[PDB]
Order: structure tokens, then C-alpha cells, then sequence
């Protein structure tokens, strides 16, 4: 079978009971993380290592707070208490956790099941080739030795526009924004940076990203997480918002994709 679970941020004991829930068995059964392991939830180190043991029985994408904590622990950024990233940063085994972290992808595929995954979605200014493309530029500096230059990159709200023309730090700075923060787009497909609200509350000419027609949308189901006032709730078809703010007092959702089946488990706060 296979499960997708939304935003984890360090709720280890409803991400194992969801798990137990459904029978998860690593070797019969794969499962999709959208990203956000870690931060806010006490329990971002038995997260990481949870999924890292389960090899190649997980399919993870990197959301924007993985991101975060890989640039505190580079020194980078500055830890901030609410995130209760300590645990994790002070462990033993934090560097081959982080370094594992660092090395996983974007977004994932899968032609079979007509299948894309990525922590905000798909910008529908991208084509899937073109999604591969940036994911793996991206993938590419995270997984090198010099990473901490990236992430120190990465901060910044523009460029908010796609072009094949984009160089340099604004290409990586878009590609990570798009990847990893993207909610609201403007009707050209430019993303807004701002606005975190369910899409009633925005304002106009503000919609959701997975309301504007793209190619990538059109052909693939897309999964996604990150937009937690969402509350998974008012996509179309074929879109699936996974994040149900489990760390906010919300729930964790799971989706079995054979039979479109949700399981939930309540948030324990
Ligand atoms: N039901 C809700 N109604 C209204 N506001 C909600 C709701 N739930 C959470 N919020 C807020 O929405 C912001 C992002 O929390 P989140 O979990 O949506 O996403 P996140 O983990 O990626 O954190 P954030 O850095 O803010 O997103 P990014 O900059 O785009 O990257 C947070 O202040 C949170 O109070
Ligand atoms: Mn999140
Ligand atoms: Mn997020």
C-alpha cells in the first residue's frame, strides 16, 4: 500500500499512531512525507530518525522549515526557541541525520501512479520538465560540501516571477520559494509571498496556486502539504492538501492512494 502523510513538525507520537493505525509495514508498504519533519512539535529528533531508518520505504521532499533547521545547524541562522530544534541540534548523531536531510529531494514522481509530490505544490508557471530540472539544481547545492552557502542564499521573497532566463541567486532563491513556501499566486501565475491565509480571507487578485491552470496539474495528481489554513480543504480534483495543522492542535492525515482512503489522527495538544 501506499500512504501520504502531511506535515509531521515533530509530532512523533501522532505520526507512530497514525502509522499503527494503518498497519504500515515497511517492505509491503511505501510512504510519502510532504515535508516539514521537524520544528513547533516536541519530537523533531525521533522524526528524523524514524524516517531516515525506513530507507527506501519512505519517499520524502524537503519543506521549508527542514531547510530552516539545516541552516541553524549550519550557523547560518539563528535558532529560535518556540521551533524547540535543541534536541535534534545537541544529539549525537545530528550530523549524519542533518546530513542525510540535506541530501533528500524537492519533489517526487511517480509515472505509474500519475504521482507528483512537493512540499507547496507546483508552481503552474512549470512544465514537469522543468520542475525536474529546478529540484535537481537545487537538490544539487544542498547535497554538495558547500551547502551552507546556499542556505544562506536561500532567504528572500523575490524574484516571484518564472523564466527559463532566470541566473544565479534569484533562480535559486525562486526555485526554493516555489518548491517550499508558495500559497497564493497572482492570475499570471506570479507567486505572492505574503499572504499565509485560507483562501476566503485573501485578498483580491489572489488565488491558490492549484486554482490556475498549469501543465504539470493537468496531467499529475499533486500532493502537497505547507498551506496549514488550508486545512485541506477546497482543492479540485486531483490536488490533495495533506497539511491538517497536526502541530497547531489540528490533526495529521494520511491518505491511502490505492482506494483514496483518509485516516486522522488527532493532534495530542
Ligand atoms: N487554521 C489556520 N488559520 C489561520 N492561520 C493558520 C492556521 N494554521 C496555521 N496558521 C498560521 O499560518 C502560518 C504558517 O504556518 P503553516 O503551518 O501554515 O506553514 P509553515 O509550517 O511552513 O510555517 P511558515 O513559515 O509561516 O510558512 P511559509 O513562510 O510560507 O514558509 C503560521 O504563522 C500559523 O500561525
Ligand atoms: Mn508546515
Ligand atoms: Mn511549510
Amino acid at each position: 500500500a501506499t500512504y501520504l502523510i502531511g506535515d509531521v513538525h515533530g509530532c512523533y507520537d501522532e505520526l507512530i499512531a497514525l502509522l499503527h493505525k494503518v498497519e504500515f509495514t515497511p517492505g509491503k508498504d511505501t510512504l510519502w512525507l510532504t515535508g516539514d519533519l521537524v520544528a513547533r512539535g516536541p519530537g523533531s529528533l525521533d522524526v528524523l530518525r524514524y524516517v531516515k531508518s525506513l530507507g527506501d520505504s519512505v519517499r520524502l521532499v524537503l519543506g521549508n522549515h527542514d531547510l530552516h533547521l539545516l541552516a541553524v545547524f549550519a550557523g547560518i541562522s539563528r535558532n529560535k526557541p518556540k521551533d524547540r530544534l535543541t534536541p535534534l541540534l545537541e544529539a549525537p548523531d545530528a550530523d549524519e541525520l542533518l546530513n542525510w536531510l540535506r541530501r533528500q529531494p524537492l519533489l517526487q514522481i511517480d509515472e505509474e501512479k500519475k504521482l507528483v509530490m512537493a512540499h507547496a505544490g507546483i508552481t503552474p508557471q512549470w512544465d514537469l520538465q522543468t520542475a525536474k530540472e529546478c529540484a535537481r539544481d537545487v537538490e544539487a547545492v544542498l547535497s554538495s560540501d558547500s551547502y551552507p552557502f546556499f542556505l544562506d542564499a536561500m532567504y528572500g521573497d523575490m524574484p516571484n516571477n518564472w523564466s527559463p532566463e532566470l541566473r544565479g541567486l534569484g533562480r535559486l532563491r525562486f526555485i526554493t520559494n516555489a518548491f517550499t513556501r508558495m500559497r497564493f499566486c497572482f492570475p499570471n501565475g506570479q507567486l505572492d509571498m505574503y499572504s499565509k491565509e485560507s483562501p476566503e480571507e485573501a485578498p483580491a487578485p489572489l488565488k491558490p496556486w492549484f486554482a490556475i491552470p498549469g501543465p504539470v496539474a493537468e496531467e499529475y495528481s499533486i500532493a502537497f502539504g505547507h498551506w496549514a489554513s488550508l486545512e485541506g480543504k477546497g482543492t479540485p480534483e486531483g490536488i490533495y492538501a495533506l497539511d491538517t495543522g497536526c502541530c497547531w492542535g489540528g490533526t495529521l492525515t494520511c491518505l491511502r492512494w490505492e482506494d483514496k482512503q483518509y485516516f486522522v489522527q488527532p493532534s495530542n495538544r
